């Protein structure tokens, strides 16, 4: 039956929070959460983030997990021109590095694959995205440009090309189960002797911001959680992470004969599709169960003998319980025993790696075999309430524990691994530990020990050796396994170094003499090298009676096929050596500060100002600007009230402030503006445009007429503003006004007088028929005083438009003022009063504060049908950010008759 | 035992260019029909993105292709899906889903039958090299918040598996061009090892987004000269991409024989290899192709002499075709010294290279060859590839439709008659090779089965009553050309069509009765008669014409269950022997348009923002202030202005006449003189010898009064302040306007006649080209169609022919095109040359009274006359006329500046001045 089993002989990958596979294990073993924020060096996530799916074009993904150096690629090492690497998908580049790590980890240089198998090796992998082509597409939207990105099949075939492989090179996509499907396929290929080894794996990356927009619209990721709570407190959805992984697979009889490292044995694997169900993305537990049973059957293993399951564990309310039901039904036909098998998921640590979820899971499980420990499965200190684990075979491990061989006969450590595709595909495989051989150190005479290293760049030699020296200090491996694997399992590159010695001491000293750059061959070591890059040679002085002399002479001279094995009476078993340190040269289609239009779309960046799109001036005196009013381009500005969609009058204050720069005028000066409205737009729904006319009246003064229009109608005149530069010249603030604000702010910090919570402020606005979603609905506390009122605001971190750099008086602030004004109306006995601004006199605006602010209304008076008042906006340090001498409000028929003239505020 | 090693093809479907059914495709193949066509106008205007070579980034060199119809249409209702969902879904998923139905049904397996027989244990395996629908939503998101579009690759197979409730492996697999063959190969192994009961395998290629062709063009593997794939023929530069969607239903041979399926053919052996070590990612190794062929042959236990047809990759490249034939020869010649006994062709000659679908296309042709016992011609090979010595090979490329004989050989003393056997080969650019050996299979003697003719009923169902008449018409048309026994039609209708909500049954014993009844139903008269009884239940409208109780009649219960809407109905119990499945006509899906955009949409890829964000190609944006005058500014970027810039000795050049066009554009930019004919004069105050250094252009426009605009224009260079360039006056014409002076018209007349007659001193197009070349000009990529020059006593004329493909196909306010401006620069240079300045500099000082009455649609003539030399100024009058000889542009006077050594060098006695 050994011809039916498959050995994993090689393991590699890049994972978030770890620089090596062994660092990955320490993180797992120590329950480290490896999720993090979207990294600032890719894009600024605050510019595309929004809390729910209702604003199209943003993403609801709060965070993820990320590998380092996604843009780095050693193009020189893979004999590729740089311009080519710059245009090639990172999926291809980084998988190519991971492939070298996995072959090398297994103890198979390129040259050894040719010798042993004449390249008869397959490569199978999948990914669910490959978005690099967007760089060239987007550039082509603007200008004639080079396409970017690589076809999916280019990923495996480039590995096969670089390594000269003749076995099957396939890209396979089965969504989330893709890497497991590749692993399963590899096993069949190997079982039936179609190729001698297979490299199988997968990846998931998120280097383009649109990847997260598309993910968000797929509606399967959480909009609340920053973690994947595998079998714990179920979320609305999963969280996506990054990674790249591969295993090298060989049929078991052959791996034994070849004396490979065997991380574990795959003894059964099975796939099923969900089948008939109601909903594309809905699982059928029974078809999961079936794959699990087929895998166990094929492995000839009774389910009592399984002691660990690496579950899918994607973290959802409804997927997790379904998965466990699937597992339970796959066990309980054979036993009634409860909570004898551990159940976890690496998703808890690094998130859902989509196509790579299967290989990530297998990586953890193999690591557990190797250390004979079960890692914690985190974010599950509270277990999913819809799962009754006590009636299952399963316990979710909360700490690092000894993986004991279970007794029931003592059984070896056996695990099952499950991967589940959204679209229906399931995979389960049974894996078992394998014992290290008794004779794994091999046999070589000591005077024939030599340690050979090669790098492609002399710049990197010091690093590669430094990395190898520290690994050595804490390695347990016999010197003959290290020597043999260096000889047979490292790509033989152009700068070559040999250290002949027979102890660890000597090897370290020698290493340090090389790292320090002098290469003085000590008493306990001889150092030889040939560095073809520089032509430097420290020649081997050779001997007649010495089998090693010619072999070493060939290697140093650059030959690629040296009979190292002849030095050994028995070959040592292969071992894991530290990964080659690739050169980290950036290869990317764009400059580093680049922001895709996905971050700033053209509804923002094609406008001079969010409410002033285009200059349409004619040779006539005066400048003319025009804007198409499209509500969805202006989600920062428009809100609902009783009787229609609205937009603060104070936003036209921000337009008046922006005008002098649009006229190359009053540069660097801060401005006063007044503004008078001759019409009230109760419903902006059918407004199609805005027009502005700007006139220079003299050197000190600009005037702005503005209008709107609707489909089919002539223009309607809207308003008129006057804009002046500001100076030291203007009077000090009246003392009465500052006293009132001092007193109002103090009753807010102390909470005296009529006082409404944010929640109560929300209900008043809600019951008045206001809706401020998606960007204007953060409400603050209200203080009502003897002399006026204060309403706090806190601008959202995420707004719609993060491009415009000329918005001084922000729409959040503007709208916050509209709210203060309504609340004043309410306070004066007008719970339904319309806020109609007739006039604004002498508004100065330094900036909208990035933190909280307070809006203060005082000096409130009523005359005929006008409610006048003074307004200030202070920040959290109580620095005045806006000062506005007088707002005049217009009170309709109904407002005049209803208004409470008694009110203390008024008198 | 051994038959369990072989895989039967029991079903066949697809969509291919120039064919509305698989039968029509055979007819096209049998008749040698070229199915390539122009990029279709109902998708995009190819002339706006085409360029002849790869030097212009953003365009495509793809001349043509092949295309299926109705790439935008999808029966979302049949597939139980909201329309909005269908609209955002990749056509790859949508169309493969329809083809999957055709293929299951062609095999004779409804959904309900797949469930009863195998519990859905059926796999789905396909690939494609493109899925570009996501660009609609990406592009829209570049502009505004928008829904994403497109489906992931694995959504294609899993959607079929979802709709059919299948539990077998559902995989997307990409091995580039060999993808569909890799899928069929993989299916065979899964079926051999009994991992699943049947597999649907296939592939597809589509080009519905213009960018797909841009990306292909930059891949540098398609011909820039040929409108055909010349498989094994001459003129093989690079391949040409075609569209198609194909699948086959596969089952293990023993199971297929036992179930009495239609067996189109038997796959007896299949192997895959990768190219391995080699010099160049896209370079083949013929030895690894040979290894694949040998392994397939070994696996089928076939001697190479027994193979009588090969469906070659045949991609029509200069390097690939000889290499492929080398690989095939090496795979054969070890076994036989026979030459030219086996036919070799490729369906790519008819429909182009279907990339991932190349293999299932080739398999489709081969299975049709077996069915008809004929070898189809392989076209575009009447002259054979000159680097292939075919007489030293086993192979000949068939030029006609020929009968496929069972080949026969006495081998090692024993007469062997072999069945028709074919080898098929698919090759990927990146290394992967597939070869499979496929063999004809004989039709059973008793395929008609047995049933009492009283138990014949013909059952039909549709999802929408509105499509009923159409489906019955298509069945009736098929029926009129078919002699299939009635029992087989009845049974395949019973087990092999998805059972849908509107159900119709015609019960009758003969053809004549069935045809009568179909005619009736088709017309909406569903009444029974002596020779036929008609029953139905249309759940959609709730109309019922039920049968009556007959305790005796075997058909009553089953028919009642079926009409009532039951899925599990034991039709097989009517038959003493079940008939063999036959192919019935495809269901006619509703052709509703599901697309992300409206019809008429052009991607920015067609009109990029470097064109569409400008008010005019030379006038990007208004930057005016409140002071009188309008101000415009433009960033000078040569690559955004390929229509405009050329090279001369000094450097990069831009015709001065382009500024007359800018002036002509101005009054519309200022809302002035709408509709009126304009007159423009301009004076140039500086000559730019190399435009390379120019970074920007600035324009100031002023109203002098009612009837006059003045335009000032400057340029700037990096880190310099604006330099002045010139000054235009723009006035509208009155109809106070005198006609053209008579002399001037006489001269033009005579000169155009001299041109039409090829009279006097003429320079051919080639000579004019060398005059300019020897003077250091280069007009690539857009301004280089040099025409003939005619010189007479008093003027000259140069012919212009504006190329169909230019850089900017978006601007609508270009009246004097840059091609015409630059053609004027050429004429003026040729004047200088003829006056004795073969290296003369054209420096335009002044343009007096230019009117552009119309814009030539195509060809034109530039006429120079009234030529004078006064001090250092060469002045002339100029006309542009179109092919009808209507005056498009008239210009009283151009003034050229000549330097002093130029003034000394001119021939003062030349007739042009005399």
């Amino acid at each position: 039956e050994l011809a039916n089993y498959i050995a994993v002989i090689g393991l590699g990958g890049y994972y978030p929070g770890a620089d090596s596979i062994d660092e990955l294990w320490q993180n797992l073993a120590n329950g480290v959460d490896c999720m993090s924020d979207f990294p600032a060096d890719r894009w600024d996530h605050s510019k595309i983030y929004y809390k729910n799916r209702k604003v199209l074009g943003k993403t609801t993904c709060i965070n993820g997990s990320f590998i380092k150096d996604v843009d780095k690629f050693d193009y020189s090492y893979f004999k590729m021109p740089k311009v080519y690497a710059d245009h090639m998908s990172p999926e291809v580049r980084l998988f190519l590095q991971v492939a070298v790590h996995t072959f090398e980890d297994a103890g198979y240089s390129k040259e050894t694959l040719l010798s042993r198998y004449n390249g008869d090796v397959g490569v199978l992998l999948g990914t669910m995205s490959n978005d690099y082509h967007y760089y060239g597409f987007e550039s082509n939207v603007f200008r004639g440009s080079m396409a970017s990105g690589s076809g999916m099949a280019t990923i495996p075939m480039t590995v096969s090309y670089f390594y000269g492989l003749t076995g099957p090179s396939l890209f396979i996509d089965t969504m989330c189960s893709s890497s497991s499907t590749c692993i399963h396929t590899a096993c069949q290929m190997l079982k039936h002797d179609e190729t001698k080894m297979v490299l199988a794996g997968g990846l998931n990356l998120m280097y383009h911001p649109y990847t997260t927009v598309n993910t968000s619209q797929g509606n399967f990721t959480s909009i609340t959680s920053e973690s994947v709570n595998s079998y714990g407190v179920g979320a609305d959805g999963t969280v996506i992470g990054e990674g790249i992984g591969a295993v090298l697979l060989k049929r078991l009889d052959r791996a034994i004969a070849d004396r490979d490292q065997i991380y574990g044995v795959i003894k059964g694997s099975a796939m099923t599709n969900a089948g008939e169900r109601n909903g594309f993305n809905v699982p059928n537990p029974d078809l999961q169960t079936l794959a699990i049973r087929q895998a166990m059957d094929q492995a000839k293993v009774h389910p009592s003998s399984i002691s660990y399951i690496e579950g899918h564990g994607s973290g959802t309310k409804l997927g997790d319980p379904i998965e466990v039901l699937g597992l339970n039904n796959a066990f309980r036909w054979a036993t009634d025993d409860k909570q004898f098998c551990y159940l976890g998921s690496i998703k808890s640590n690094i998130g859902h790696l989509l196509a790579a979820s299967g290989i990530a899971g297998l990586t953890k499980t193999l690591l557990q075999f190797k250390h004979k420990q079960i890692a914690p499965s985190i974010h599950s200190s509270q277990l999913n309430q819809d799962i009754d684990f006590a009636d299952t075979p399963f316990v979710v491990p909360q700490q690092l524990i000894e993986w004991r061989q279970p007794e029931r006969q003592v059984f070896p450590r056996r695990a099952g691994l499950t991967s589940i595709a959204a679209g229906g595909m399931n995979a389960h495989m049974i894996v078992e530990e394998y014992p290290e051989p008794a004779d794994s150190a091999g046999q070589i005479s000591e005077d024939q020990l030599v340690f050979v290293f090669s790098v492609h760049k002399l710049a990197l030699l010091a690093q590669n050796l430094t990395s190898f020296r520290d690994w050595l200090a804490s390695s347990e491996a016999p010197l003959a396994q290290i020597a043999y694997t260096l000889q047979v399992g490292k790509n033989n590159l152009r700068n070559r170094l040999a250290i002949r010695c027979r102890t660890r001491q000597a090897l370290s000293r020698a290493l340090n003499a090389c790292i320090d750059g002098h290469y003085q061959s000590s008493a306990d070591s001889k150092i030889f090298y040939r560095f073809q890059e520089s032509d430097a040679v420290q020649p081997l002085e050779s001997d007649l009676n010495d089998p090693l002399a010619p072999l070493l002479t060939q290697w140093l001279n650059g030959d690629s096929q040296v009979d190292w094995a002849s030095l050994y009476a028995q070959p040592p078993v292969r071992i894991s050596l530290p990964a080659y340190r690739f050169e980290k040269t950036r290869c990317w289609y764009t400059e580093e500060g680049y922001e895709s239009s996905i971050v700033n779309p053209l509804m923002f960046k094609n406008k001079l100002h969010p409410l002033v799109a285009k200059n349409c001036s004619t040779p006539q005196p005066g400048a003319i600007f025009r804007t198409d009013f499209v509500e969805d381009e202006l989600l920062d500005y428009v809100y609902s009230g009783r009787g229609g969609r609205r937009l603060s009058a104070f936003n036209f204050a921000d337009v008046a402030l922006a005008m002098p720069a649009l006229a190359s005028r009053f540069d660097g000066r801060t401005l006063s503006v007044s503004c008078a409205f001759e019409h009230y737009i109760a419903d902006w729904t059918t407004v199609t445009g805005l027009e502005y006319r700007l006139f220079e009246i003299d050197s000190e003064q600009l005037e702005l007429e503005f209008d709107f229009r609707r489909s089919g109608e002539q223009p309607t005149h809207l308003g008129f503003a006057v804009i002046n530069p500001l100076t030291s010249d203007e009077p000090p603030l009246p003392q009465q006004w500052l006293d009132d604000a001092r007193e109002l702010l103090n009753r807010q910090a102390l909470q005296a007088g009529r006082q409404l919570s944010a929640a109560e402020v929300s209900q008043r606005l809600a019951q008045a028929g206001y809706d401020f979603a998606p960007y204007l609905d953060h409400d603050g506390e209200l203080t009502i005083g003897r002399s006026g009122l204060v309403l706090k605001g806190r601008p959202p971190v995420n707004r719609h438009n993060h491009y415009a750099d000329n918005v001084q008086l922000s729409p959040y602030l503007a709208t916050t003022i509209d709210k203060a004004l309504y609340l004043l109306l309410d306070e004066l006995g007008l719970p339904q009063g319309r806020v109609i601004v007739r006039n604004i006199e002498r508004l100065c605006c330094y900036h909208t504060p990035a933190g909280g602010f307070s809006v203060v209304l005082s000096g409130i008076g009523l005359n005929d049908n006008e409610l006048s008042l003074s307004l200030l906006v202070l920040d959290e340090r109580e620095q005045i950010c806006v000062k506005l001498d007088k707002v005049s409000l217009y009170l309709g028929k109904q407002e005049v008759a209803s208004v409470d003239r008694k009110h203390s505020l008024l008198t």
